[PDB]
């Protein structure tokens, strides 16, 4: 009900279907990706399009409504387990804004085909919030350090021509190029693929949190300044942040 | 009788001469290289140029009518060990293609210097192979994550002006390029070259395979998709991989 | 007494004031150094700015006329500790080259703005020099690992260009920049920022030497081309190395 499901060839698109929110994820969504993952090469199909309806990629994570929120965070590392485990290739067709958990997404595709009003951003620190170490390597090995400390510690935005010049795109096109692309890679030695992407993946960037930065993620969340960069938001004013 | 060395100032020139296969490595060859990097300095030189004759740096490798043959894997092994472990920083004058075998043996250079018309590519997935670890990881701190992904994934050819981009290439450049900048490089402390070199290879990029990487690679290795590729090449057609 | 400390909205600028000898770090101005950024945050401030007075950022160690200075090498530990330690984010306001130790204070602060005129370099390979790990793993983060191989095989210098290109620089701008953006820094969420930059300077850099590091280390320092590279420099000439 919330994703949209096409074969064509070998090719399984699997299209982000919540425009109205900007592609925001939810328990819902999340899942249905999941399950959609799971079951693609069931299927003839050889590799997986990932994009989103309308004008964003996904511009992060929205649980207004959602009935079963409190689980959405354990759901959501089931869907990022789910393409990890896939041995299916995974090409991101980021047809705008990837933005927060977005980000993370475009990040666990295997490749990525980047449309040029697209941008990347982790706005944790405009929100007082903290990231899991994954997003944090995975992001330096795409972005490289500099970048990856600028984009951290200031919510910088990384253009599509930045993402194209750093390697976060590969390439710099339309959902139809990403297909084209996915197509050619549906007709290449799956086990071969399979074992470069278990590799890859394996590069370190699955880290668990070191001790201190389990303390220092927890003091951000449970932080005021949480609570005050929300509500700033909502009156579209300035957040003043207090450190605590 | 498969390579030429020459000497001048105190730069040590080594050229693979196997331009009939486009240098491509085998038993003898890799034998012959071995010994050079060896004996090299014994030998007032401190630096070495590696170059291929001919329209290639090293397109892959052969064996076709090599007696020899079985213990190849390991004369390559032994190769990299001997680059890895010479005090003598190894400047790759990257004249042409480099492939395969040959792109690692380019990446096990110290530094590269690259031709126009260079380029570097993995074709692992059009073949249906695997490869070592370390050729993953080297080949990513060279290109780029991201880059890498892209190379590996669907066999993307790495352009000059590429690498030249990421570093893959320090400079775009003649033998005689490479060559002037190696006597410079003949002139700088070798102890200094020699800490940064062992300290620089040590950046983890030599990795022993984890479980599931030994048992993919076997997987692909031992797979029937792997003569599929051969045949289908043979009879100048589109290859259908079984995934098997 | 040799550096400047102002502050103007909530951002602390730190200023190394021994222009006349381009700024090198002597045994005191160091200690200087790391007590103003321990004091910082003492205070009102949310940021801090780094920057040199006059053409160079830091054109490395002093010791010249130091009476201590086997002391020397724990006090510029000391105040790397001091900055990795400091819930503060640093803009470094690169004004100029950073060479050596100045190339090391550069990479330990957590963003760089550079001046188009400024370049970084390694010159350890002219003076029979080794450098700790992480001076070593933070630069090829940071200018990727093949124009990390140049620099310290080499003694390439890195141009603001190519710095602003491997993401070094994340800005090429003036000191009144560099403190246009600390002040926007300055006003976001300071739990996030410290959470961010303890997990990016976690990422490895910060490793102990192996044996063989070590080794090769301290062949390298207690090497007679160590005290030749300082004879030639006097004696206003090309040094002549024996590797030993
Ligand atoms: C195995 C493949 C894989 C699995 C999960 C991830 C990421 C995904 C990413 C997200 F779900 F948000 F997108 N994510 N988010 C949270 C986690 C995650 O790993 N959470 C567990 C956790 C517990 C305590 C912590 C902590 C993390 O950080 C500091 O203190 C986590 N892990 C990345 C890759
Ligand atoms: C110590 C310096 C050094 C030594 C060797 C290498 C690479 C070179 C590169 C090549 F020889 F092909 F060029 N190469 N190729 C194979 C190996 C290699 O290390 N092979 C052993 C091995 C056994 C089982 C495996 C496995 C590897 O991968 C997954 O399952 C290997 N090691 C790289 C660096
Ligand atoms: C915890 C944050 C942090 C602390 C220190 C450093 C760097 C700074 C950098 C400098 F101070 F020069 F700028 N630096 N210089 C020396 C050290 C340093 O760590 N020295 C200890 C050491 C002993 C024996 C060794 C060895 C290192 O390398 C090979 O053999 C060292 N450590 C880098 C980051």
């Amino acid at each position: 009900h919330m994703i949209g499901i096409t074969q064509a060839e070998a090719v399984l698109t699997i299209e982000l279907q919540r425009p109205e929110r900007r592609n925001a994820l939810n328990s819902q969504l999340v899942e249905e990706l999941t399950q959609a993952i799971r079951k693609a090469g069931d299927g003839s199909a050889r590799a997986i399009v990932l994009t989103g309806q309308g004008t964003a990629f996904c511009a992060g994570a929205d649980l207004s409504g959602d009935a079963f929120a409190a689980d959405y965070p354990d759901r959501l590392i089931e869907l990022h387990k789910a393409m990890d485990a896939s041995p299916m290739p995974v090409v991101g067709a980021i047809n705008g804004p990837a933005i927060g958990a977005g980000l993370q997404l475009a990040m666990q595709c295997d490749l990525r085909v980047v449309a040029p009003d697209a941008f990347f951003q982790f706005p944790t620190s405009k929100y007082g919030l903290a990231l899991d170490n994954w997003s944090i390597r995975r992001l330096s090995s795409l972005v490289g350090h500099g970048r990856a400390r600028a984009m951290l510690l200031s919510a910088e935005k990384l253009t599509a021509e930045i993402a194209l010049h750093t390697g976060m795109a590969n390439r710099i096109g339309t959902l139809a190029d990403a297909q084209a692309w996915a197509a050619e890679i549906a007709r290449l030695a799956p086990l071969a693929i399979q074992h470069a992407k278990r590799v890859l993946n394996d590069d370190g960037a699955i880290e668990e949190a070191w001790p201190a930065h389990k303390e220092l993620f927890d003091k951000a969340w449970g932080s005021q300044d949480v609570i005050e960069a929300q509500v700033a938001r909502m009156e579209k004013r300035p957040p003043k942040f207090q450190g605590a």
